């Protein structure tokens, strides 16, 4: 497999201006009948070169001559000696039912579906499969009507038929011109909950979500989310949807989250159906998210598209951007804050520390499918983050105005964007732009100095971002970095110099640098990278005091959670080491007593508290450390969760039961009451072993919902309590028939502390809720232990490492871009000790020797073992 590079983008030969697609549809055997008005707009002698995969060619003409100069290569069609301008039609053949890898035409179910993103299309016709082609998309589909009464695809509606032997036909136009990623085509069955929104101008719109027969009652609240999408882009955005329909289709086979196709959203049925029996607090706010962030890919993404792929972020981190600005408007930002902040800092740290760095625009890339990253998603919605600190609201929106101004029903670039952003503030971003071009994490150095003669506080603040496989060379970036300063009161101090306000994000552009703040009356407490200004790793010399001060009195709420984090990870590594020198778990009495104030403050949101009250997982307190030891990191978060319940053993309870909700509403308040009570039920599980039990066993047969029903087993299975097994079955046997909710189960199976929990997982893929044809399933059972349990993924045993290796050699055949997320775990093998690392080179060299080994597993592997 070949690696593409982005200097080597070209403008293309040819451009494709409309297509007319015809699909007789049928699972063993689909014909597909394209049409495509072609002009060339390269040299007059160059041939026209179409991306194909695995189709079976029936026929090539032009302006319908039987075409005889061509040949098919590896992954292509090359046509010969063509004339400027002409009509193009292919006929070739597909065979959805053979497509486990779910990417083109494939079946989910009974259904047909699609997925195009990112070059799934040259998988169902020979296509200029590449973005910067815009054409014009007519679709016909012809098929069984018993089988597939519902046959849909991008736009409206401008045709139907009925045909002999039971067929029917229905065909569909979409006036915007697309790439074809964004093609999408289903047909089958359906239950359909049908509604309306009707823009702040009038436009009046179809709303269709189609869902399988049986769960229109999981639908509602996805439709709900749809709407409140639509409004949200209005009203932040000024963007309204430009067309009459808005389609989404839940498929139970899917390998990404969700597809924003124009008009037509295809969406894993994890991110559409939900129940307050079957789905959590979570669940509600993730169908939210993953409903706005493929609305407003309407705009960020469709309207304006790509380039090319190593332009992915361009959408990507827009687009997560939007869904974060949704979700924090609409609910609690602070809670939406903190959470995109653990993301930041415990899983994509770790990518920009691992074999698979990359900036957010790519330079390099084997397999686009891996790709599709947290670096290029969230670590992208960071870089945009910053454009909005350092811009403000007024400007960026100025910025997105002639953004889309310029570049609407084009293909644009990362660059594009940000000079719009640049042109429209006149804000000076040529500094800022190497943020996309650089990986790897910024390290941030403070120091300060507060001087009593002069009445001045002087940071010095330096900066480094380590070299990463990837780049040899890294240069000082454009780093917002936002502080505020408390007096001793918890009074805000004013920053100014020279008798003028100073703005409180400071520009941290250099390698070393000196900042001086004049009228300073008292010592400060700094609160440093305000609401994480800047995706970076923050080295200042906190006192506990200083951290606990801030818990106390800092202004924003993201302030005192990001304290407390820090007060934490001094505790964390202090425990990590005690660990490996066989010591107990030794912690200050003032800082369990910090987290008792939290629990007894009467005027913190309860939102704030439930995330305070939550400790960093496994993978957060991994990346404190150079080198990740899995097994002590685990046993020390179960005894430091053990010792705080211990000595809060009152005020957890008396929380716990002040926070009792009788009624289940999924509204913002109720939620963040009842994230706290879940918080204190997670400690009071670790209590004395009766009472515990007790507690927990009563929450999970009381619950009258399923966020209070999942946190009480949850907790049974953390703490192995006695009610556990009982628990584990009882759930089992009630919802065995429902694999969105089984998925919690194998969850908790796989990231179970017990002892023998790589035996149980192995017993599982015989589970009657599980299979090995099911992206969802794989990634609850399998993905969970590897990614998940890290502490059972690592056993000095290797034993981890083998069951992953077995369960990548049939998914390496069977569906390579989840055997490629699973892969993930395996190529972090010199974040460890030497023993683990030989043991992970060994699985990652048995894996490199397949036969048939997928470009997504070659790329990682490659990498990993360099
Ligand atoms: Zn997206």
């Amino acid at each position: 497999p070949q690696a593409k590079y982005r200097h080597d983008y070209r403008a293309p030969d040819y451009q494709i201006t409309d297509i007319d697609l015809t699909f007789d549809l049928d699972a063993q055997k689909t014909v597909v009948t394209a049409v495509s008005q072609a002009v060339r707009h390269g040299a007059s002698d160059a041939p026209l070169r179409l991306n194909g995969e695995d189709l079976k060619l029936v026929s090539v003409h032009i302006n319908d001559e039987p075409w005889t100069a061509w040949k098919e290569e590896e992954g292509a069609l090359v046509i010969s000696n063509l004339p400027e301008r002409f009509t193009l039609k292919i006929i070739n053949e597909i065979s959805p039912a053979a497509n486990t890898a779910l990417e083109g035409l494939y079946q989910s179910g009974d259904a047909l579906c699609t997925q195009c993103e990112a070059e799934g299309f040259r998988h169902i016709t020979y296509y200029l499969d590449r973005p910067d082609v815009l054409a014009r998309f007519t679709t016909k589909i012809i098929a069984d009507k018993i089988k597939y009464p519902f046959l849909l695809s991008n736009g409206n509606r401008v045709a139907q038929g009925e045909l002999e032997n039971g067929r029917h036909w229905v065909q569909w136009q979409d006036p915007f011109p697309k790439p074809c990623y964004l093609f999408a085509l289903v047909a089958g069955d359906f239950d359909v909950l049908r509604d309306t929104f009707t823009t702040r101008s009038g436009r009046e719109v179809a709303l269709e979500l189609y869902v399988d027969r049986g769960n229109l009652d999981r639908a509602p609240w996805a439709m709900t989310s749809l709407k409140n999408s639509m409004k949200w882009d209005e009203e932040r955005f000024g963007l309204e949807y430009d067309l009459d329909i808005y389609m989404i289709v839940a498929v139970d086979f899917f390998n990404m989250g969700a597809m924003e196709n124009k008009g037509l959203n295809i969406f894993n049925s994890k991110y559409v159906l939900a129940r307050t029996d079957t789905a959590t607090d979570k669940d509600y706010l993730d169908i939210e998210r993953v409903i706005g962030h493929e609305y407003f890919h309407n705009w960020t993404g469709n309207r304006v598209t790509c380039r090319d792929w190593f332009q992915l972020s361009l959408k990507e981190g827009l687009t997560v951007f939007r869904d974060q600005e949704f979700s924090s408007d609409l609910g609690s930002r602070a809670v939406n804050r903190i959470n995109n902040v653990r993301t930041m800092r415990g899983l994509q740290f770790a990518e920009d520390a691992s074999p698979m760095a990359h900036p957010i625009r790519p330079d390099m890339v084997i397999e686009m499918n891996n790709f599709y990253t947290l670096t290029v998603y969230e670590k992208g919605a960071e870089v945009i983050r910053m454009i909005h600190t350092l811009l403000g609201e007024e400007n960026f929106q100025k910025g997105m105005q002639l953004y889309f101004e310029r570049h609407d029903g084009s293909a644009a670039t990362c660059d594009d964007f940000v000079q719009a952003m640049e042109d429209a503030s006149n804000v000076d971003l040529s500094h800022f732009r190497r943020w996309y071009s650089q990986s790897g994490t910024p390290i941030v150095t403070v120091k300060d100095d507060y001087n009593p003669e002069t009445e001045q506080y002087t940071l010095t603040i330096s900066q480094r971002t380590p070299a990463t496989p990837d780049q040899a060379e890294k240069q000082p970036l454009h780093i917002p970095f936002a502080i505020e300063l408390y007096d001793n009161e918890g009074k805000v101090i004013p920053l100014q110099k020279g008798g003028h306000p100073v703005n409180s994000v400071l520009n941290v552009t250099q390698a070393e640098q000196t900042f001086v703040f004049d009228n300073v009356y008292f010592q400060p407490v700094p609160a440093l990278l305000c609401e994480f200004s800047a995706p970076v790793k923050l080295e200042y010399k906190w006192s506990d005091q200083q951290l606990t001060f801030l818990m106390r009195h800092a202004r924003n709420d993201f302030s005192r959670w990001d304290a407390a984090q820090s007060l934490l990870a001094t505790y964390i590594k202090l425990n990590v080491a005690r660990h490996q020198q066989g010591q107990p778990l030794s912690l200050p009495v003032h800082v369990a007593d910090a987290f008792r104030a939290v629990l007894l403050d009467e005027k913190i949101d309860p939102a704030l508290a439930a995330e305070i009250l939550t400790l960093p997982s496994v993978n957060e307190m991994a990346e404190l450390f150079d080198i990740i030891d899995p097994i002590a990191i685990a046993e020390v978060r179960e005894a430091l969760t053990r010792t705080l319940a211990t000595e809060l053993a009152d005020e957890l309870l008396a929380i716990y039961n002040a926070n009792y909700q009788s009624e289940y509403r999924v509204e913002h308040e109720d939620i963040a009451k009842r994230t706290l009570r879940n918080a204190c039920l997670r400690f009071l599980a670790f209590g004395e072993t009766h009472l515990a039990d007790v507690l927990v066993s009563k929450q999970f047969h009381e619950a009258n919902n399923m966020t209070d029903a999942l946190a009480a087993l949850s907790a049974a299975v953390a703490a192995q309590l006695p009610c556990r097994d009982a628990l584990m079955q009882e759930y089992d046997d009630k919802w065995h028939q429902n694999g969105l909710v089984m998925d919690k189960w194998f969850i908790l199976q796989a990231t179970s502390p017990a002892a023998n929990v790589l035996e149980t997982v192995r017993g599982l893929l015989q589970h009657r809720s599980f299979t090995m044809s099911n992206p969802n399933r794989i990634r609850s059972l399998i993905g969970a232990f590897a990614g998940s349990n890290p502490a059972a993924f690592h056993a000095e045993d290797g034993s981890g490492y083998l069951f992953l290796v077995e369960m990548l050699t049939d998914l390496n055949s069977r569906n390579p871009q989840v055997a490629s997320r699973l892969i993930e775990p395996l190529i972090r093998l010199k974040r460890y000790d030497a023993k683990r690392q030989e043991k992970m080179r060994a699985a990652l060299e048995q894996l490199k020797g397949l036969e048939n080994l997928s470009g997504d597993l070659y790329e990682k592997i490659t990498k990993a073992l360099a």
